[PDB]
């Protein structure tokens, strides 16, 4: 396949409308299930021709998988999207919508940046029970509110293999190192200048371009709307920048 010099997975599958859906894992390091809820939520939509147009439960996931890690202390890639395959996810939209069968439980706050939402700050909530329990207004049971896939994988870490994925099959779950300078981001082309590491963050490529020359991943992160730009990040694409061509997991529901 020929590969476009930029592609943007909000603009090849518009009738896919968690795709440009922005969330907040809120005071809870349950990035690694918000990555996958999120990109799960795009490729059902997708691989079915929008028949499954469905926002998928962080919570159900964050709370759930055994498997997984430590839920809001920090969790792994490969067991959540086995998860997806063998026991699926239910619905469930923001705290503020509250939608779906198990809308996350925990507030928008703002992530080391400026805004409308009070700060994160430092402390961060107990996980979550397993409650497997549709809200009341919500008509379905549980575990028939649950969309599964087929199949898990890694991705190769290869800049061209990670952008045929997301071009034919959507947005993928990519893991990174964080530094320090990542929490000064406000806009443009990330790259690691300064700072230690504060551990690995997991988010969601949606497409790629190149600004004056610089090749970039296009990246949503799980913040709310007000961190980077609108939600979103832009990171140097080729060079395997903090790892981010080597963590990418997604699978299929076909
Ligand atoms: C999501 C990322 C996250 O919440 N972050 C940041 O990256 C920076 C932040 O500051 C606002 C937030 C807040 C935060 C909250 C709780 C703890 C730490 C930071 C989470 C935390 N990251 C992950 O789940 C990560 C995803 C990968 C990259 C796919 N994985 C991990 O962090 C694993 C989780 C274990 C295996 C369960 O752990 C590590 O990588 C460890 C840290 C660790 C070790 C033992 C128990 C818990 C955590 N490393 C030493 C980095
Ligand atoms: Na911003």
């Amino acid at each position: 396949v020929e590969i476009p010099s930029s592609f943007d997975s909000r603009k090849k599958w518009p009738r896919c409308k968690s795709i440009a859906t922005i969330r907040d894992q809120s005071r809870c390091g349950s990035c690694w299930a918000f990555g996958a809820v999120e990109a799960m939520s795009d490729r059902s939509c997708i691989q079915s021709g929008g028949k499954q147009n469905v926002e998928l439960s962080a919570v159900d996931l964050l709370s759930c998988c055994e498997s997984c890690g430590l839920g809001c202390e920090g969790g792994i890639l490969g067991p959540a999207w086995d998860y997806w395959v063998k026991e699926g996810i239910v619905t469930g939209s923001s705290k503020e919508n509250h939608a779906g069968c198990e809308p996350y439980p925990f507030p928008k706050c703002e992530h080391h940046t400026k805004g409308k939402y009070p700060p994160c700050g430092s402390k961060i909530y107990k996980t979550p029970r397993c409650k497997q329990t549709c809200q009341k207004k919500y008509k379905t049971p549980y575990t028939q509110d649950k969309h599964r896939g087929k199949s898990s994988y890694n991705v190769k870490n290869d800049e061209k293999a990670i952008q045929k994925e997301i071009m034919k099959y959507g947005p993928v779950e990519a893991g990174f190192t964080v530094y320090e300078d990542f929490l000064n981001y406000k806009s443009g082309i990330y790259k690691h200048i300064t700072g230690e590491t504060l551990g690995g963050h997991a988010i969601r490529i949606i497409g790629w371009g190149v600004e004056n020359k610089a090749p970039y991943w296009l990246i949503a992160n799980s913040w709310n709307e007000d961190w980077g730009e609108n939600g979103y990040f832009r990171i140097v694409r080729g060079r395997d920048e903090c790892s981010i061509e080597s963590e990418v997991t997604a699978g299929r529901i076909n």
